């Protein structure tokens, strides 16, 4: 159920209805790749063997607006950590070992971790049974071979041109057979393994696959997957755009915009904000974020939608003298910033402009509505099914004093506002 | 005939001569492939089919300065559009049962929208006709059969790392010869017709591949193509860098940078301004933009390259203290803002450094010289061939009293800094 | 040796320890592939044929915070200097004829160049040899054929969908044997060639290929790789976070951040600064820059590191009101921006929380801790071995008065502030 309102008086729309997958952390897994060290269907053999030596040698080779606000992480640390003691003399050995008899097993390694373990391909004990030998024969040995060995150089081609480190993580690094066994293993709800088993995709874009090792006939890489630690809590994005005077006198004017726009997250008695949305990916009503990219709020800064004069929240704004126009397309519709001689217009698909903005902010909801047009922009609006609530309110833009009003703020808020406009009133 | 223009009072550089090619709007149609339900030459078959299953598997399991100014879009939301149209029930068996006896087809859809259907490749029956009965005998099924197959492949592959949406729109996708059939058959000009015929990759690097469906054996994705609608208007390109004072005290100087920098084309009496320049690309003389990442401006905004100071337009520019060195790579040139003890020189090919800027903004063009460097950064310049033309003109930082200069100014103008100044000298 | 120090004053820490590798300038070659002019194991070729034609068809059809204070740049403006001269009559014929009997040669073109010419396939010998007569026989020339064949397929996919510029450069646009070859034969010192060698994918990053020309039988790129002019000079790296009073008050608190943070190397007597740390690599303890994204300051600029204070440098910093939360993750450690209620903790792997932060800037090193926790934020810390030295200090944000504070400033410096506090003091 996806809804939506808009605020007339200070321009911003939200939408709600939607629930959080948050990566909280990072699972990490080693995979491993046993390869042999070696020297008409044959000659075929021949080729598909120097492509092997190959790519090996090339493996071999490889180990030789409130952004600004975000912290700083280290996104592949963890799987990084892992890959530091696999470098360990008979560390390797000890995976090796254990996947004897096994193609999965949980290792315990020696910085005190625990990692599932995982052999995906076995190119040692294929070459040292079906191939040594040799003696044509039948087809069937080529083309399985071929099979394996397509998988060592689509990833070997990977990791060469990205310099040992893959995302989002291909099926060929990991299979959706080998992925849903590992996320079948994972200590995590089964909320968390559902939520993850049916949508594969958004999971192998939000991991790594760190190219670890290539010692004693052992090529080793670490597979870092998400971790889902918060799900299915509400999440709401809000839209933003400039709120102006709309005096027909060029440069009398002033504008004020909401930066707080992107996307929230209720998460463990606080807020997770997202500025910016692109790092946050939806899908039906599930949002997939990042919490790498988020502020932690108190859960006051949503009275900022209701009430931007609250008491419990210093709202924040930014503030300029530049009142262009232009749109943003919401989840149920579009906010329009119209100002000067710009047109401004909503059509529908049959019947052309159903709508024409006068200056000011002004909002449309989605339904009958299938394009916006600021200026020479022409957007599409979203056509998701959903209600909108339009909320009429005073332009809050009109209560300042132009005379006093302090433009070009841009990490600003109402009461910083208001203490300048005073500071200003002081010089009397 | 590209030409190239610079102002020496406003340390910036107009590029012109160039046409344009807008993206105004999108094109969509969609693109079917029929599927088959089922159960030496043959072993080749085998694995070739085995491959085939699991990427459909692999389908199914798809689906269960001035930037701060823009609006915000929803980029694909016309092709989702259509997307959610193929998901009512017997829609899908519409454009089935229309692609019965051809391949390609203007289907009436239901919502009111007439899309160009398209399948591009009939897995189904081939399956059900030349593998079924199956029988080695000849070569050419199994090969024509790899290669049928391999597209499938390929096109699962992209979808999957891509989570169903991809671009630029591979040949995979949307081969060359259905792109020019689909091209030809849109309700366009044939000037842009040709347009498109000629920038294929251009084309399909602003076109989207929305991976829609996959139901009642037939594969649908919706390919989404830019409409072209403003071509062959004139285009210019603003470059702009610091312009500052150059006393030898350190932190006594001042300086100024214009903020309008970017690609400009003129479109329906108004201008187009794309502030982020890599939203556009330049083919010769053509480029094309995406006026989704644009502003629409009077055209007086171009005033401010001849005559800052026009009353019409209120040109817009930062204000600082920050002078470092630096240089812009214009199209027939290079501008150059060198201040304190930065080294800074342009050079040719064979006879080395042939011009040493002294401190402020300079300019030299393409002819004769290779490359520029300022400080440690060597650039080269662009050997396009043009004519350019250096306006002398005092640098308009001259003009203003550091004692009331209002530095750290980033969203202001001609006129803001003007009623600062004047409002500094109110306190008298 | 990486080190690292925390500047508590400050909310800085600097890690050095590292070498330099800096791309300085360009090395550009021409790398050619002889093309065909034509028409069980036959319809084997006869397939690989036609793939051959639509792929030389394809080749036709494609030919027809501190980061706001950089310059701009071309960077292919001398590989596409290159590319405007084989445009010549006759002038990839100096480079068909001179590689004749050869597959590398450095030819001496028309505008004054001198470029190692690499004619890495020769399909046109191919064809018109073992192919041309054609008479099934041996299997070893269709594997041979579809071999050379896939690397021109290959080089053709990815040249149509990048528009004719690639980067990375893949090992399909020139092999490991190429390359290492290519590396060998230019005018570099010993250690620049062995540095390149050890780092061929690094190289690969920083390099482009740009798609020339298909004339008379011949397909020209222009392979575009760096020069390393900077080599072994010390790096450092400055990570900032904001610094700010701890009122138990809202909105009475304020704050200060470094902005200068980002890669520092010592460079020809001066120090090139890379404001983005994303254009930079680093492997092991050698960075990898491009002077491109850097400016040339004076080494002066340390001295912010040990006292912001100093008269020699006007260090860099911005101010706001805005006291949230967060984390940057060091080399070897963490800081630690922590106000209001927020939760900040440190922890070790097996332990759990070993560290509860107070309000204010700390830090913590990497040993035996593995994570930090701000907020609803969990970021692992990098496990990399080196020294961390705390150094105790005053936090500056203490010496400043917040009634005459000026907030929201952002390309500001010790001194601007100094000048605005003062200048406030002013109106008494
Ligand atoms: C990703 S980021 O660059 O770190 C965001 C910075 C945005 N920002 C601005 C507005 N602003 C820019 O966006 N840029 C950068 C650009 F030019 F790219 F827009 C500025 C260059 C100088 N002065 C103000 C610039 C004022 C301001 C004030 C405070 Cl206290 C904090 C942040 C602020
Ligand atoms: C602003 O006005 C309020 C009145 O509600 C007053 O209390 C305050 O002192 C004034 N000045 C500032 C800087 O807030
Ligand atoms: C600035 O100077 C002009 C004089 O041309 C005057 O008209 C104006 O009132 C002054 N102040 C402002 C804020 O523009
Ligand atoms: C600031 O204080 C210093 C005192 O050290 C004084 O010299 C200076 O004039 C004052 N004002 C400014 C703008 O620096």
């Amino acid at each position: 159920n996806i809804t939506e309102e808009f605020y007339q008086s200070t321009c911003s729309a939200v939408s709600k209805g939607y629930l959080s997958a948050l990566r909280t952390g990072w699972y990490t897994s080693v995979i491993t790749i046993e390869l042999s060290n070696i020297k008409a269907k044959v000659k075929l053999i021949k080729q598909e063997l120097d492509k092997y030596k190959n790519a090996v040698t090339e493996l071999q080779l490889l180990m030789q607006f409130l952004g600004f606000l975000l912290g700083v992480g280290s996104a592949i640390a963890s799987g990084v950590a892992v890959c530091k003691v696999l470098h360990l003399e008979g560390e390797v050995n000890k995976i090796k070992s254990a996947l004897l008899s096994t193609n999965k097993a949980v290792v315990s390694l020696s910085n005190g971790v625990s990692v599932l373990t995982f052999k995906v391909l076995d190119l040692k004990n294929y070459i040292d049974k079906q191939l040594l030998p040799i003696s044509i024969s039948n087809i069937e040995t080529v083309i399985e071979f071929q099979q394996k060995n397509n998988r060592l150089l689509e990833i070997t081609r990977e990791f060469s041109v990205n310099a040992g480190v893959t995302t989002p993580v291909s099926t060929y690094m990991l299979t959706n057979s080998e992925l849903l066994s590992l996320i079948n293993d994972m200590p995590i709800t089964n909320d968390q393994k559902k939520l993850m088993s049916n949508n594969v995709q958004i999971v192998r874009q939000q991991s790594y696959s760190i190219m670890c090792i290539i010692k004693e006939e052992v090529l080793a890489y670490v597979v870092q997957l998400p971790l889902y630690g918060v799900i299915d809590t509400p999440c709401w994005k809000l839209h933003t755009s400039p709120l102006c005077t709309t005096n027909t006198k060029e440069g009398s004017n002033i504008c004020l915009t909401r930066t707080d726009r992107g996307w929230y997250c209720d998460n463990a008695g606080s807020v997770s904000f997202f500025p910016q949305a692109e790092t946050c990916k939806v899908q039906s009503n599930r949002v997939f974020c990042d919490t790498m990219n988020s502020l932690t709020l108190p859960s006051e800064v949503n009275l900022c939608n209701v009430d931007i004069f609250n008491p419990k929240y210093d709202c924040k704004i930014m503030t300029s003298k530049t009142d262009v126009s232009s749109s943003v397309i919401t989840s149920l519709g579009a906010i329009v910033s119209c100002y000067g001689k710009t047109k401004c217009t909503a059509s529908n698909k049959n019947r052309g402009i159903i709508k024409t903005f006068s200056n000011g902010c002004d909002y449309v909801s989605n339904k009958g509505v299938d394009t916006v047009s600021v200026g020479n922009t022409l957007y599409y609006v979203n056509k998701q099914e959903g209600k909108s609530l339009y909320v009429k309110g005073e332009p809050i833009i009109n209560f300042y004093d132009p005379l006093v009003f302090p433009s070009d703020e841009f990490d600003a808020s109402i009461s910083q506002v208001n203490e300048k406009i005073n500071q200003s009133l002081a010089f009397i």
